[PDB]
C-alpha cells in the first residue's frame, strides 16, 4: 500500500520551560497557573518544542513508509495578538517548516495555512502579503511555479505529487471563509478561490488525476455544538456545492483546526453518499481553564492504493501527555487503526455511512469507542448523553445547512 502522514495544529510556545511558578511557564497559558507540567507540556498550555520535536522524531524512527506529508496549520501559539506580530508568526512557521525540511529532506511536504498563520491572527486577505510571500518562499522546496503564484496571492495552491503519479493536493486556504476573518466580510468568492477550485478541478478530471483535498478549518458542522458550521453557511455550502459535484475526482478530504479526531461523510440531499472526510487532532493539548476536556497530541497515517488512492486505512498515534509528563520520555504510541476499531472494510463513503448509521442506533458501543477516540483518548471516563449524541452523529452525516437541520429534528 502506499502511505502519508498528516500533521496538523502545533501551535509551539517558544516561551515554554518548567519554573516553580507556574503561572510563568508558558505564554500561552496566559497568566493562569500551569495544571501539571511537564517536558512534553500542559493542557493550560501549547506545545513545548520538546514535544512538537518528539513527534517529527516518531514519524522519523516509525518503521512506517511514507511517500509524502500533509501539514494543515497552525504554528504559532495561542497568545494575545499584542503579544505577537508579522515577523514572530513568520519566524514560527519559519521553525516549523525547517524542522521538518531538516529531518526529512527528501519528503514532499503539503502546508496549508491556519488561521493562526497571520498576524493579527484570523484576518487572513484575499489579496498578497507580507506573510503569503514568506510562506511561498519558505514552502518553494515542495511547489511549483504556478502554486507558488497562487500561495503568494490568496494562500491557496494545487501541487501534483511527485513520488505518486496521477495524484494533485488542493491546499485550500479555507480561513478566508472563517467566522473571525473580518478582511471577508460579503465577498462572494474570496481571493477568487471558488472560480479556482472549480477551474482546478477541472483540468483533474481531463488530466485522469485524483485529487487530496487539504485545508485547515474543515468544512461541516462543529460537532460539539448547536447548528453552528465551521466556516461561515454562505461559504460552506458553496464548497460543498463544489465537493459534490466532483466526488468522483476528490478522493479524499483532510482537515485541522479542531483539535479533535472526527469523521465526515459528504452527501447530497437524497442521503447518497459521497466523499470521505477526515479531521485530525491537533499536536498541541491546549484548553482554556474553563473547558472540562482537551485532546491527547496526535499523529496520524494513511494507507492508500498504489496508482489508484482509494483510502485504504488510516492509523491514529498518540502520546498520552500524563504517562509521557510523569516519567520525562515520549511513548508516542498507536491508538488504533481505523477498519480494525470498527470492523469496516475500508475508509471509502460507504463504509463510513455504514458505520454512522452503526453509531446513532442505541447504546452502540462503536459510538461509544468512537466519542473516547474523539479526545484522543484524553479521558476515558468521558460521557455522551442523547443530546451531545445527537450533535456529534447529525454533524457526522450532515455536513449541509438543511440535511442537520432536518437530522437535528428527527433527533
Ligand atoms: C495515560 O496514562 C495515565 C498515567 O499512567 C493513565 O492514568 C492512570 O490510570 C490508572 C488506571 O485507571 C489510574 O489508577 C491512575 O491513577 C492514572 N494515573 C494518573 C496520573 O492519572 C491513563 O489511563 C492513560 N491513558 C490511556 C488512554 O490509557
Ligand atoms: C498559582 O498557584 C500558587 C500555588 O497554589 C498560588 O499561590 C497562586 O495564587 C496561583 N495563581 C493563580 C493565578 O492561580
Ligand atoms: C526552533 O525553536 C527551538 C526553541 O524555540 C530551537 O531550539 C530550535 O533550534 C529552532 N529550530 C530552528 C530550525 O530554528
Ligand atoms: C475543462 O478542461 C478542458 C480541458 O483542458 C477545457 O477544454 C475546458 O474548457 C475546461 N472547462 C472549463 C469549464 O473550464
Ligand atoms: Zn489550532
Ligand atoms: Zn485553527
Amino acid at each position: 500500500v502506499g502511505q502519508f502522514w498528516h500533521v496538523t495544529d502545533l501551535h509551539l510556545d517558544p516561551t515554554y520551560h518548567i519554573t516553580d511558578d507556574r503561572t510563568k511557564v508558558c505564554a500561552s497559558s496566559k497568566g493562569a497557573n500551569a495544571s501539571n507540567p511537564g517536558p512534553f507540556g500542559d493542557v493550560l498550555c501549547d506545545s513545548p518544542y520538546q514535544l512538537i520535536l518528539s513527534a517529527f522524531d516518531f514519524i522519523k524512527n516509525s518503521g512506517q513508509e511514507a511517500s509524502f506529508m500533509i501539514w494543515t496549520g497552525d504554528s504559532p501559539p495561542h497568545v494575545p495578538v499584542p503579544e505577537l506580530s508579522t515577523g514572530t508568526v513568520i519566524k514560527v512557521i519559519t521553525n516549523m517548516t525547517m524542522t521538518v525540511q531538516n529531518l526529512f529532506p527528501n519528503l514532499q511536504v503539503f502546508p496549508a495555512l491556519g488561521n493562526h498563520d497571520y498576524w493579527p491572527q484570523d484576518q487572513l486577505p484575499i489579496v498578497t502579503s507580507k506573510v503569503y510571500s514568506a510562506v511561498a518562499d519558505l514552502w518553494k522546496p515542495w511547489l511549483g511555479e504556478e502554486a507558488i503564484s497562487t500561495l503568494k496571492k490568496g494562500g491557496f495552491y494545487s501541487q501534483k505529487v511527485a513520488s505518486n503519479p496521477g495524484l494533485r493536493i488542493i491546499s485550500l486556504n479555507t480561513n478566508l471563509y472563517y467566522g473571525p476573518n473580518i478582511m471577508t466580510l460579503n465577498k462572494t468568492d474570496p481571493a477568487n478561490q471558488f472560480e479556482w477550485l472549480e477551474n482546478t478541478l477541472n483540468s483533474s478530471l481531463w488530466n485522469k488525476e485524483k485529487v487530496y483535498i487539504i485545508a485547515h478549518v474543515p468544512v461541516g458542522y462543529l460537532p460539539y455544538a448547536t447548528d453552528t458550521p465551521a466556516i461561515r453557511q454562505y461559504y460552506n455550502e458553496k464548497l460543498l456545492d463544489i465537493f459534490r459535484r466532483y466526488s468522483s475526482v476528490i478522493a479524499g478530504q483532510f482537515y485541522g483546526h479542531t483539535h479533535r479526531d472526527s469523521l465526515m461523510v459528504l452527501s447530497d440531499k437524497n442521503g447518497n453518499p459521497l466523499n470521505s472526510v477526515f479531521v485530525a487532532p491537533a499536536v498541541t493539548p491546549v484548553k482554556g481553564v474553563l473547558q472540562k476536556e482537551t485532546n491527547n497530541p496526535g499523529v496520524r497515517l494513511f494507507q492508500y492504493k498504489p496508482g489508484d488512492y482509494t483510502l485504504l486505512d488510516m492509523v491514529q498515534y498518540y502520546l498520552n501527555l500524563t504517562e509521557a509528563n510523569l516519567k520525562g520520555e515520549s511513548n508516542w504510541t498507536l491508538e488504533y487503526v481505523l477498519t480494525q476499531a470498527y470492523s469496516v472494510a475500508d475508509l471509502q463513503p460507504k463504509s463510513l455511512y455504514a458505520l454512522v448509521q452503526q453509531f446513532a442506533t442505541k447504546d452502540s458501543k462503536q459510538f461509544l469507542k468512537y466519542y473516547h477516540y474523539y479526545f484522543v483518548s484524553y479521558d476515558s471516563s468521558a460521557t455522551c448523553d442523547q443530546h451531545c449524541k445527537t450533535l456529534q452523529v447529525c454533524a457526522i452525516m450532515n455536513l449541509d445547512s438543511m440535511s442537520y437541520d432536518d437530522c437535528l429534528k428527527q433527533h
